[PDB]
């Protein structure tokens, strides 16, 4: 019974070669970064704008806090959350929650 929606309207959306390719950092760093003054943080690759594996911040202060995914990269990537991981393969969308210390992507159930 997660609801997710967004504590407000400040959206930060990556879009771009310089700002995809931070994603790689094992703790999430830029992700927590924007997340700090964004109720979500909205994840857009696409071919030439693409990497591999994302990872998905921990912490305190991203109680609340939401991460959408949307891909048109031909390429597949892996994003971690948690112990957890899922593919985002083309023409996929993925939306994940932080409730009491742990993601919770929608759908997983």
């Amino acid at each position: 019974g997660i609801d997710f929606t967004p504590h407000n309207g400040t959206k930060k959306i990556i879009n771009t070669v310089a700002e995809v390719n931070k994603l790689s950092d094992a703790s999430g760093s830029s992700i927590h970064s924007h997340l700090t003054n964004n109720a979500l943080v909205e994840i857009h690759t696409a071919n030439g704008r693409w990497v591999r594996d994302i990872y998905l911040p921990q912490g305190p202060d991203l109680e609340g806090k939401m991460v959408r995914f949307v891909s048109s990269a031909g390429y597949s990537s892996t994003v971690f959350y948690g112990d957890r991981k899922v593919t985002l393969s083309v023409g996929n969308t993925l939306l994940f929650k932080y409730v009491n210390g742990q993601w919770f992507r929608s759908g997983e159930l």
